[PDB]
């Protein structure tokens, strides 16, 4: 048994990148000895992932092999360091070495690179891979020197090319036992075998299995384009995530904080932006440490923007709005805002937040910046879909794709902070990152590519990893794909797109405590129970869009009523058919007011039809009252859409048989009462101002 | 002016028959003098209504003539009496008489009679009546002495033709002065001219006007086929009947009774006859006072008779039974009791009903003895219509027609006793008629005339007056025409053709002093009302209808009843339709159940619509219970048909969104609900015996 102890990592990093540090994580999980050649040193090596090159690896460990030139106690094992992660121990690294029975065992692949031509002379293997990669390699320390002292040759020069003619060498292949690992024992390169590769879980530790070989790789390398595969892997081997002890590299449990630039852009007709501005001022973060930065370029949202803007300004240190006046584009405002933070010192911090960006969670800003990236990005889900801020993987054409994990990651069934392709609508980056690693200003322009692909592809060309945290609930993205910004108030019409918003904005908000029982449904009259629905927005949207309308009804005009025999009882009103808003507020009858009839009357059960929807207009001059009658209904819905006193004087229902009246009625509050036979009622008279009520006779 | 002291009434009278008196007493009213020849004596005048004759007229005249042989002072004047009613005063008389100028003026008809030839001798007049009656006269005593002196011939010669023949004469025409009254300004003979005489009417007197001639006659004469024409005028001329005094021969106010031989027949299958049969228990008369006769021809109704005749044979002194065994006919039925009574002297008067006679006054037998008539009969008229137990009129041969009276006579705007050429049903003859003046056995039978009518022609026959009473109100007839007694309680089937008679028997007592307020309308739940509807009878009949079917439904068996959601609620029951009674049923539902509700729930119209109707029956061994559920209905009726702890123990109908249980039951008593949303309800288990239930959903 091989001593682990004689055993010596070797790599090359010029930098600490993430890259270089992920790798060391994964050496140390295992408790291996990594020396680092070139760190400080500058990258002479050419362009790697574009051409051919990386001899000053091979200058670098020729001089460094010089003291191990007689060691043959010593097993070195060389790797790249940037795209490489470790996934076996020493010990089980050993054995199988010395099961090779070879004295330098070089990586295998799938291409014979970057000579295609040299292939035939490449020994003839069966299944396994047949041609030498330089990318790792293991070995006596005697052997290793002998064929690294032969370096003579440019850093620019291949290190492949390099260690290729030397294993094509019949007799020096022979005499200093060279080998290849062609069924991947050891390493395994991903170029060219991303079918072979799957995760093979443990309890607390993540490995790879190649199913072609049934073989579990000690080395895996991310060499060529596939580096983005790697990334994938990475997030679990060797202790990334682990079915037991979860992420290994998150904060799982949470004096001056960080400056930081908040930058928020509207690109596009948003639902619920003043929401969004409100929700702003609620971000727990001090806001004199926040300089904020916004980009409207919608002419809709200008009023928006201005009724909060005093706000905004008294809340934040600094602030600035860019407006549809100055004719930027997407690409360029996000230029402009990232050179912002970039090119200001004090900015320690840069947050990029979309209008279609919901944050339920405030305490975002601190979590994502205590988890101490370059870039991370919170994971936000469309409610109730798997569509999200961010992908897992990516098509061959840099086009979206997904990865074989991004249900686990959408649903949190996995947890923790992932290392992803894409992320888009809110993200945290620091500002010296900015400013040492991506000084260009044109991140999101500069091609037709669009800018958030080109802001993702910015970052992974230098090697900056793109994280996401699904840790926490973080929030959730609006649908603002069809927004119909053709209505006084077009969020009254996000019922069906934006259920969740369209709930905390026009629904009562003790609504929900009365329908879980908690005393809050009063039954004023017999079977005649009152509830919050609406909330005072609803009403006053509700009653704006009526009136802005105008077609309020008058003669010639007939209700579905009944009177003394036949007999006609119309009331001035708008129906929902003649608004467009049916099948809106039928829908919040089957939401929301369905499951409150079945609540209060035990045994029956409704779909919430209703044919017979609309707003009654009350006024002195007008129509004030509305004589005894019943409803052509099950049970009548009856919603006061104003303040008695306030905007009217008067009014009210009376149930003739019980002689009880609804004397005081409440804005946003309904009434529930049976429509035929027993609740014979009445409107009475509207003496002052105007009074509004939405009514629905349902099940007819 | 001639004194009316000097005018003398002569007529003649073998014996003081109705129409005599009827004569006497319109002399009486206008203080006539009359003298009657021949009281007691023989009429040798041969057969009057069937051919000529009535010479003993002019026999007996001439013999009283010879005392006022030379009375120049005196006019006379000579009428029938069994056929004429004076109409004037003798002052009227006397003034006209004087106007004409005549020393002996004779009445004037259409017809000459008996020997048509002889009109060519006769003068020649305009518009008026041209030949010579001998029914009336009015003459000075000298001259009416030299006619009748003449007389030497038998008394069956027609008297008509020897005073016609002495007219004929010219020369004693013109020197005696005798004329005819060719306008009918004195006497108005009704044979001919029953087209020109209409009544004319005054405050306390009647007359007859000839629109002909525009007269006002004295005398009215209803010669030959006329007779009951004249019956008919002579009910108001002169004072039978005023419009300010009513009736003048009437009993308009009402020691042991006369003996009454009571003779019932059910000739026909006759709704009701157990009402009818316990209702002469409760006849106003005493029973020991009282001989019962009935002939039942039907042996549908054998055990109906058999059912109470112990009751009637311990109620009247002497009871007899004919039945279907015996083969009569109502003809001979007829005939056998009402020559019981005739062969009886101990019959007073003898009472004759049928079974289709509903007397509601029970003193109808002492107010028909107490009107002092050889034959009188109580008006009865089937409920809300014109037909009646009388006619007005006869067709020309002698078959039924309206009289210009007959429809204020039914519905009564003139009350009175009227002399009707037809009654039936009911009719009470003083026995003392029968032994003197109907001896004869076959008074319904011996023709192929319709029993009914052969009866009212016997007495027509004998100039015995048919009474009719409309003085009070005594009841109404059955409606028998299409009784269908294919059922096991066919009275329940009677709804429409007799529904005054069936909600008496069927619909609860107090039923009606509950919708007219008082307090029998009970709430035992909320808006679950209580009010009795169905008399014991009714629910005895009604579960005994539904066994006798049989055909209780089961599995596979739907109802329109909604559980949770989709859910099958049946019931073990029989429809309505099933049976053949729905469309009875919806009667009771529109007539009974719809005023009730609309009194209940002010507001609320309805026209009883009901789809569903049938009978529950609960029992342990079978289904004893009724799940929660809500009604297909806007309200639902649900009717107890028998009694808790008699006939079952347990039951009982439970609503559960008020904890409010209908424990005990009553029986025909009915529960107004609810169907929908508010009253979920249940049916308790019946623990013991056989609980049923009517129930209909009402407005689907
Ligand atoms: O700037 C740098 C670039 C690279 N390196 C070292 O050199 C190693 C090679 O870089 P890469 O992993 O990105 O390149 P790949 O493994 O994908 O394949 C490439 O390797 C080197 C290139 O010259 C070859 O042409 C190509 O095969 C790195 O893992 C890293 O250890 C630095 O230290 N600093
Ligand atoms: O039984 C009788 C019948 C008749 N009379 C007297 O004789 C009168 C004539 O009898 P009716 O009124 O019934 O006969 P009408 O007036 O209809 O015509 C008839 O009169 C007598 C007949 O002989 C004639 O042939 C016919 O014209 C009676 O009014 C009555 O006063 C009797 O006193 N006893
Ligand atoms: C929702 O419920 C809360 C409490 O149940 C309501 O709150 C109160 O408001 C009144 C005056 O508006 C105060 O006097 C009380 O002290 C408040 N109570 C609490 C516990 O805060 C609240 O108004 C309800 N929402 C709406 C829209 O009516
Ligand atoms: C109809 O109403 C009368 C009285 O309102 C009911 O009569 C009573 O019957 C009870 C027992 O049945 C007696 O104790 C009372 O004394 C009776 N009262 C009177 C005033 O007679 C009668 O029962 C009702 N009819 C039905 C069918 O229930
Ligand atoms: C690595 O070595 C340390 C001792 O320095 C030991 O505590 C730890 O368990 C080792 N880890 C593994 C995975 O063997
Ligand atoms: C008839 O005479 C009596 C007197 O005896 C008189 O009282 C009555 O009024 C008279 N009737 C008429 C109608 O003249
Ligand atoms: O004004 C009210 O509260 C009653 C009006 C009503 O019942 C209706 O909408 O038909
Ligand atoms: O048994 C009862 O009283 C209730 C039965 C019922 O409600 C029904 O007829 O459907
Ligand atoms: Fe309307
Ligand atoms: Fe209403
Ligand atoms: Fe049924
Ligand atoms: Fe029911
Ligand atoms: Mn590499
Ligand atoms: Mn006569």
């Amino acid at each position: 048994p091989v001593n682990p102890e004689k055993l010596l990592v070797i790599t090359v990093a010029t930098a600490e990148t993430e890259g270089y540090l992920r790798f060391l994580r994964s050496a140390e999980f295992f408790n291996y000895t990594v020396r680092t050649l070139g760190l400080g040193e500058e990258w002479r090596g050419g362009d790697v992932a574009r051409t051919v090159g990386g001899g000053q690896k091979v200058r670098w460990l020729k001089k460094e092999m010089e003291k191990y030139a007689d060691r043959e106690d010593m097993i070195i094992m060389f790797v790249d360091s940037y795209d490489v992660i470790l996934a076996g121990s020493p010990t089980e690294l050993l054995k199988k070495f010395v099961q090779s029975g070879s004295r330098l065992l070089f990586s295998a692949e799938s291409f014979c690179w970057p000579e295609w031509g040299l292939a035939e002379q490449y020994p003839e293997v069966g299944t396994g891979k047949r041609f030498l990669n330089s990318g790792g390699f293991i070995g006596f320390a005697t052997t290793i020197h002998q064929i690294v002292r032969q370096w003579k040759y440019k850093d620019d020069d291949d290190d492949q090319l390099f260690y290729t003619r030397l294993y094509l060498d019949p007799g020096l292949r022979e005499k200093l036992s060279l080998n290849l690992d062609h069924k991947s024992r050891i390493f395994q390169n991903l170029n060219g075998a991303l079918d072979e590769v799957v995760l093979k879980f443990d309890r607390n530790r993540v490995r790879i299995r190649n199913v072609a070989y049934d073989t579990l790789p000690i080395v895996v390398h991310g060499n060529g384009p596939t580096k983005l595969q790697l990334n994938y892997l990475g997030n679990y081997v060797p202790n990334g995530w682990t079915p037991e002890g979860g992420c290994g590299f998150c904060n799982q449990d949470r004096q001056p904080p960080p400056r930081v630039f908040l930058a928020v852009f509207v690109e596009q007709p948003t639902p619920f932006l003043p929401r969004f501005l409100q929700r702003l001022l609620l971000l727990d973060y001090p806001p004199d440490r926040v300089t904020l930065f916004l980009h409207n370029n919608e002419v809709f949202h200008e009023p928006h923007i201005a009724d909060s803007w005093p706000q905004l300004q008294d809340h934040f240190s600094a602030v600035k709005l860019v407006g549809p006046e100055e004719a930027l584009s997407p690409g360029e405002a996000r230029d402009m805002a990232m050179d912002l933070c970039r090119q200001d010192p004090e900015c320690e911090f840069y947050f990029s937040l979309d209008a279609d960006a919901v944050l339920t969670n405030l305490q975002t800003l601190r979590i994502l910046i205590e988890e101490n990236r370059k870039v991370i990005a919170p994971m936000l889900s469309r409610h109730g879909k798997l569509w999200s801020n961010f992908w897992g993987a990516l098509s061959p054409d840099e086009y979206y794709a997904r990865s074989e994990d991004y249900v686990e990651l959408v649903q949190r069934k996995r947890v923790g902070v992932w290392n992803v392709p894409y992320i888009s609508q809110a993200y945290v980056i620091r500002g010296d990152t900015l400013r040492m690693e991506l000084p260009q200003r044109d991140v999101f322009s500069g091609s037709d590519t669009d800018p958030d692909m080109a802001f993702c592809k910015s970052f992974r060309d230098k090697g900056i990893f793109l994280h996401l945290s699904n840790q926490h609930e973080f929030g959730r993205l609006l649908a603002t794909s069809r927004y119909d910004t053709e209505h006084l108030h077009p969020d009254l019409w996000q019922i069906f797109d934006n259920p969740v918003d369209w709930k905390e904005q026009y629904i009562h908000e003790n609504y929900s405590r009365a329908l879980e029982g908690e005393g809050i449904v009063e039954q004023p009259c017999p079977d005649v129970y009152w509830f919050p629905l609406l909330s005072e927005q609803m009403c006053d949207e509700l009653v704006a869009e009526m009136e802005h309308y105008g077609q309020w009804s008058g003669g010639r005009h007939e209700d579905s009523r009944l009177a003394g025999g036949y007999e006609n009882v119309p009331t001035v009103d708008i129906h929902m058919k003649q608004v467009g808003y049916e099948d809106q507020w039928l829908q919040l009858l089957r939401t929301y007011v369905g499951p409150m009839t079945e609540s209060l009357f035990p045994g029956y059960h409704t779909k919430a039809r209703a044919v017979m929807n609309f707003v009654v207009r009350y006024r002195p001059d007008e129509q004030p009252s509305l004589r005894p009658h019943h409803d052509s209904s099950t049970f009548t819905l009856n919603v006061a859409l104003n303040h008695k006193g306030l905007d009217y004087e008067g009014g009210g229902c009376r149930f003739l048989r019980y002689d009880c009246v609804i004397s005081s009625p409440r804005k946003g509050w309904a009434l529930l009462h049976p429509g035929r036979l027993t609740h014979y009622h009445e409107g009475l008279p509207t003496t002052w101002g105007t009074r509004y009520i939405m009514v629905s006779f349902v099940d007819p």
